[PDB]
């Protein structure tokens, strides 16, 4: 019966109705038309107490019953806890790697018996008890899946364990239900007529004392200190027959099976959990039969379903990505190997730290012992179906209490924003299966420090763009717009989205400053006007500049215009109408605008191609000409004026059209280095530089015109990450107070009719991509130390 495969080339089809299914090196295994008959096996052993035989009486073999069989045990082998020697018939496949490891799965026929008999012989040694037990569970698993009623009350079918008490005596047989309980009763069988006549009920049914198990997870019944007392259950009912104890010195988790069908249920869960090695999925450590028990690790701080109503208060944001990003990668594991977990909700998931910076916080567990279903599994699993138990779970996660205890869960439930997980949970919840992405998709998703850091992301009205914004010292955003001729002062409420807007001046809002005394918000337009508006009354003027008025700093307040100049005013000066400034110098000339200012103290300045410097008696100290840099820097890109100077330890500086940044040194006027924004974003797959903003912690973030964020670490000049997929272009960007205390930086992004829009970002973003790394890397250790 058996075919090749190029005589034959669908396939899967072929295989799910017991036509192809494949054996190996492209050979079809095909039973119709098999052998048909026993072909000749000699077994290398032939004594009784070399061998082990099972023997399974029915009253008939079910249609398929033996193609599925041999399909299942096709798989076998005993180093799964050498090529076998395979041979098939119809009704029997027999396996050989080696004298010490053979199985011969057959059918076989009594004398004066009607009744069907499957013979199993392996050799009594611990390879063979292992294929014993692989192969009474395919068939355990196969009558059970495939043939149910076969084995209820029952139906004439019936286990026997042949034996023997001296090698030459014709084999026994003893019903296992029996045996098993003689098991319980002892560890040997006794000859009723001659006590002396004794053997061992292991090694003629090994299966029944769990002598297959891996040599690490074999109770030490010496090394357990376990009592069956309802003071110890966990949960106080929930999770079953679960109790408190202690295994080898640490506190453990035990199942127990007892009354009930045992060692079925115990040895198909010890068949599930033994080949599953994975960080984000519960332990096995021990298994017993004394008492019919799991040993399991325990979780100190319980489960999810109880944190997120009793201990609301420990859900912060990273213990709750971490959380989410945990069960999301147990998920992955359990859909690579082709395990399906039903039913996923909050009491399935065991907390065992709350410490977000921890390798290990939450696993999968599926204890023995609704709203949490797909409408597939609701009507009628599926990988599918997971995906939208995991959604379910992050709305959870997401919401404070809620459904616990679908609508928006931020206007419902209160709960801060959370823009890029609102996002996943809506995928993860699309009621088309083939549109919910994969559980690998989803932990990609959750794999990313972007997803974490995005607090707000705020779309202004379209056609609406923004030359300039300012923050109150205080969520409160003045925005100078530009798509008109007429310049537009807006409003933007940061708390409770809120956009207005007023026309104000004559041209163009170029930039905006605030002079804290009162409040006022000075607005420097392109013909030049200071308008100085009240930040709580509503709609002053102070002198008119010579040019388009091309920076604001606010002490004192300092107007830079194109026309090279800086204008000095006293926060007083401001206040009354057509007030002069304090103090007018040039520094550059018509052609060189005074396009950028910053503070280190020491007023630093970028005016053309020339960084300048001066103190509190307004006088130039420092010039230095970057136009050198051309030596080692693009010509075009040196000879570009500089639009951000950037100081904290040596001068940042970028300029116009350039995608390269440059660092000068404060103290001998010199070229420190240059940063290459294009190589940068090469390792990733424009570079122009727009914006330039320093993070006192150590980072230094670069806007550049694509729309991409390059984050260096400024030791080295090493990149920390590259952010994008948020917008089309990098306009603005400054760091802000929302107050709370909470550090953001702003980003006036662009998404080209033209669509603008502000992107708030947590402060610690270049600490979070490094600690979610180092976390990644580490739990890719484990699961790899796992196996
Ligand atoms: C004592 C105990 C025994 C077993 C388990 C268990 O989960 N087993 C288990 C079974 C199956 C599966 C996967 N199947 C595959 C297909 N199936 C259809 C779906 C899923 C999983 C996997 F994980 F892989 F999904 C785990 C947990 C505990 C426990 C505990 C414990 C520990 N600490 C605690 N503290 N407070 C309470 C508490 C409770």
């Amino acid at each position: 019966g058996i075919i090749s495969r190029r005589d034959v080339e669908y396939f899967k089809l072929l295989e799910k109705f017991q036509i192809a299914l494949p054996i190996g090196e492209e050979y079809l295994l095909v039973p119709s038309s098999l052998s048909d008959h026993r072909p000749v096996i000699e077994l290398p052993h032939c004594e009784n107490s070399e061998i082990i035989i099972r023997l399974y009486e029915m009253p008939y073999f079910p249609m398929g019953f033996w193609s599925r069989l041999i399909n299942r045990l096709l798989e076998i082998s005993p180093y799964m806890l050498l090529r076998p020697n395979r041979m098939y018939w119809r009704q029997g496949i027999y396996l050989n790697w080696s004298p010490e490891a053979y199985c011969l799965v057959g059918s076989e026929v009594l004398d004066n018996h009607p009744e069907s008999f499957l013979k199993i012989t392996v050799p009594s040694c611990r390879k063979g008890c292992i294929l014993l037990g692989q192969v009474v569970d395919h068939i355990d698993s196969l009558m059970e899946e495939w043939f149910p009623g076969l084995l209820e009350i029952e139906t004439l079918l019936k286990k026997w364990a042949l034996y023997s008490f001296n090698d030459g005596e014709e084999h026994q047989k003893i019903l296992l239900d029996d045996l098993m309980k003689k098991a319980e009763e002892g560890d040997l069988l006794v000859n009723p007529d001659q006590p002396r006549l004794t053997i061992p009920i292991s090694q003629i049914a090994p299966d029944l004392i769990l002598a297959d198990l891996p040599r690490n997870i074999m109770l030490n019944n010496d090394e357990l200190e376990f009592e069956q007392a309802p003071e110890f259950l966990l949960g106080d009912g929930s999770f079953g027959s679960v109790y408190r104890a202690a295994y080898e010195g640490e506190e453990v988790a035990v199942k127990i099976f007892n009354k009930h069908t045992s060692l079925r249920l115990l040895r198909q869960e010890l068949v599930v959990l033994c080949h599953l090695h994975h960080p984000s999925l519960i332990s096995l450590l021990a298994a017993g039969i004394r008492p019919r028990m799991l040993v399991m690790e325990l979780a100190s701080k319980g489960s999810l379903d109880r944190l997120l109503q009793q201990d609301k208060a420990s859900l912060t944001r990273t213990l709750q990505h971490r959380i989410a990003l945990h069960v999301a990668d147990g998920l992955r594991y359990l859909h690579s190997a082709m395990i399906i977990y039903r039913d996923l909700k909050p009491h399935n998931v065991l907390l065992f730290t709350l410490y977000p910076n921890a390798a290990i916080i939450a696993k999968i567990a599926d204890y023995g012992i609704p709203g949490f279903r797909a409408p597939e599994v609701a009507r009628g699993y599926n990988q599918q179906a997971d995906v939208y138990s995991f959604g379910l779970l992050l709305y959870d996660i997401l919401t404070t209490g809620g459904r616990i205890v679908l609508p928006d869960p931020v206007k419902e439930y209160g709960c801060a924003p959370w823009p890029m997980v609102e996002k996943l949970i809506k995928q993860c919840l699309k009621e088309n299966p083939q549109e919910r992405p994969t559980s690998a998709q989803v932990f990609d998703i959750l794999n990313s420090a972007e997803l974490v850091c995005l607090t707000r992301r705020i779309l202004l009205p379209k056609n609406v763009i923004v030359e300039c914004m300012v923050a109150t010292h205080h969520a409160s955003i003045w925005l100078g717009c530009g798509h008109t001729d007429r310049g537009q002062l807006s409003f933007l409420d940061l708390n409770t989205e809120g956009y207005t807007s007023e026309e104000v001046a004559d041209s163009r809002i170029l930039c905006l400053a605030l002079v804290h005394l009162e409040s006022w918000i000075v607005s420097g337009t392109q013909s030049g006007t200071l308008l100085v508006i009240n930040t709580e009354d509503g709609k002053h003027t102070l002198e008119k500049m010579t040019d388009s008025v091309t920076c604001l700093y606010c002490n004192f307040l300092l107007v830079g215009t194109a026309d090279g100049k800086l204008a000095i005013f006293e926060d007083k000066t401001v206040k009354l109408k057509g007030a002069a400034p304090l103090k007018i110098l040039n520094i550059g000339n018509v052609s060189t605008p005074l396009m950028c200012l910053s503070e280190s103290n020491v007023m630093w300045g970028g005016c053309g191609t020339k960084i300048f410097s001066f103190s509190n008696d307004f006088t130039i100290q420092k010039l230095i000409e970057t136009r050198t840099s051309q030596l080692f820097s693009y010509a075009a890109f040196s000879d570009s004026n500089i639009i951000t100077v950037v100081v904290d330890t040596a001068l940042y500086i970028a300029k116009q059209n350039s995608p390269v940044v440059e660092v000068w040194d404060k103290k001998t006027e010199k070229l420190c280095g240059l940063i290459d924004c294009v190589h940068f974003l090469r390792e990733v797959m424009s570079g122009r530089v727009k914006t330039l903003c320093l993070q006192k912690n150590t980072a230094l973030w670069i806007g550049t015109g694509g729309g991409h964020i390059l984050l260096l670490d400024l030791s080295t000049r090493r990149l920390i990450r590259v952010i994008y997929n948020f917008c089309n272009s990098v306009r603005v960007m400054m760091t802000a107070q929302l107050g709370s205390l909470k550090n953001v930086m702003l980003v006036l992004g662009y998404n080209r009719e033209i669509q603008s829009c502000l992107t708030v970002w947590d402060i610690n973003l270049p600490h979070e991509v490094q600690n979610l790394e180092k976390h990644i890397e580490v739990r890719k250790e484990l699961a790899e130390k796992m196996r």
